[PDB]
């Protein structure tokens, strides 16, 4: 009956192989039960009770926030471009009205945003179908695609500009149409795990915040390494890591305030949702 | 996406192989792998059917593979003397299981088999197995003998064997009174069709096992302290654990291989004359 570690997610893609980095540096994944998997399942899971703490793609906490308590000051964002969150296009997004679109299957706030953008600021209506992220296989049958993670990264620098495809980066669109940031993913306790556990909560938010910041002053190693794996080079993932934004506070909260209000009543949840943040001690 | 692709490498779970984990996060070598954590039995089959590259081998099926496995050299999971994770728990002694139940946790392949040569070429002793899955309080239910690994082994060594008067004997230190010789439970190794198509990523893997290997020997106190907040052992005994643990292998390493490899052989599927290939260094 010892005290078990917490059920931690941890996002599988390239945005996070950073904080996979820190985790490992600081010691902190020896107290975690770690699972890595893509963001609709991780999500699945932390709501299911299979995990207690995780990143939640921002969409599946709002519609989940009375369950959920997410951490302060670290989250997956942007302030402009995100460049691995895409609408990548054979046609000109104003044409797109009736037109096939393939949603990739791991995606379920971008897909949301990809929506608002196109039919409240493009004015278009696509026949929109999920689809595994496949970007050679979705343009033979569809006419542009929505895509998260390495594949929309993939898209955007390497895909794209081979095939003279228009890969538009998801994050510059809404800061052209707002001028806001914007946040895809959070990090969420389970509420009940949260209440039974709040110290175990706390250091796992703790030290993902020390393991965050560890990762932003080694971003040139963490690149360096990273570019042996990937079709990436070094100055291509460092530009990457040090555009994605993780800070989660006001100004980002604000971002998805307006985000869930704008979408709320066409994704099935308040537009008011309250978003319960977890409170440091006194 | 033609990139190279990060080696698939298998990680005991059991706290044994916890400070390498420490070692393979501090150093980044993780960054360099796809880990797959899971228990022997479970790794073992998934690099002999190539779900992994590379990865810790429970001896026996090592041996039973060892045409189609490169072992790597200077780490390996074992003792000389005592492993305390290895363990015969029995309610009566070891000379009175002549015709006895011995339940034979399900996870092992090795220690199981080692114990099945010492109860009946050691002490002569030939008690009716059986395997079933590891639970000390079921077992001694309903066997006068059980044999455990892992973490289940460590705790019925430390705790449960001491609260209820059961007698525990230590696999490692059984072998070392029958042979004078140390043990090895596990190795790790790579497979052949891997090491042959990408030799310089195993050889890099199997550098940056050791290089892990050694930052944990040094830092095997701060391991301790930090696993002993999630386990039941406190920190002096998991710091025993870890220091009493050896995780060499060389010269005399592989002369206890060959020697329980020779006395097994012929009953578990290989040569008793198997030939273990080593990973060779570059000139
Ligand atoms: C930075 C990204 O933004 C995300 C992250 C997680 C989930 C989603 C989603 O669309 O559900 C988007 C990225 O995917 O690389
Ligand atoms: C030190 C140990 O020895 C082992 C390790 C892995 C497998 C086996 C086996 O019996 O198959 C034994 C331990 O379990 O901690």
């Amino acid at each position: 009956n010892s005290r078990t570690r917490p059920r931690v997610g941890h996002i599988q893609f390239l945005s996070c192989l950073p904080l996979y980095w820190g985790l490992a540096r600081t010691g902190t994944l020896l107290d975690f039960e770690l699972t890595k998997d893509t963001p609709e399942k991780l999500s699945e899971q932390l709501v299911r009770g299979d995990l207690d703490i995780g990143p939640v793609t921002l969409v599946e906490f709002l519609k989940n926030a009375d369950d959920l308590v997410a951490f302060p000051d670290i989250a997956v964002g942007c302030d402009g471009p995100v460049m691995s969150c895409v609408i990548v296009s054979q046609v000109p997004l104003d044409r797109l009205d009736g037109a096939r679109v393939a949603l990739g299957s791991t995606s379920r706030t971008s897909v949301r945003l990809a929506q608002l953008l196109l039919s409240e600021r493009f004015g278009v209506q696509p026949d929109y179908y999920t689809c595994p992220p496949d970007l050679s296989l979705m343009m033979q049958e569809a006419d542009a695609a929505v895509l998260i993670g390495d594949a929309a990264l993939r898209a955007n620098m390497i895909d794209g500009p081979r095939y003279g495809l228009d890969v538009h980066d998801l994050g510059a669109l809404w800061k052209e149409w707002t001028g806001l940031p914007f946040v895809f993913a959070v990090w969420a306790a389970r509420r009940d795990y949260a209440e039974r556990e709040p110290v175990i909560t706390r250091k796992v938010h703790e030290a993902f915040l020390a393991s965050r910041n560890l990762s932003l002053e080694e971003v040139e190693k963490v690149a360096e390494q990273a570019a042996r794996w990937e079709a990436f080079d070094e100055d291509t993932l460092a530009k990457y890591f040090t555009t994605l934004d993780f800070r989660f506070g006001a100004p980002q909260l604000e971002a998805v305030t307006e985000f869930a209000r704008r979408v709320g009543p066409t994704t099935g949840f308040p537009a008011d949702v309250k978003v319960e943040l977890l409170k440091p001690l006194e």
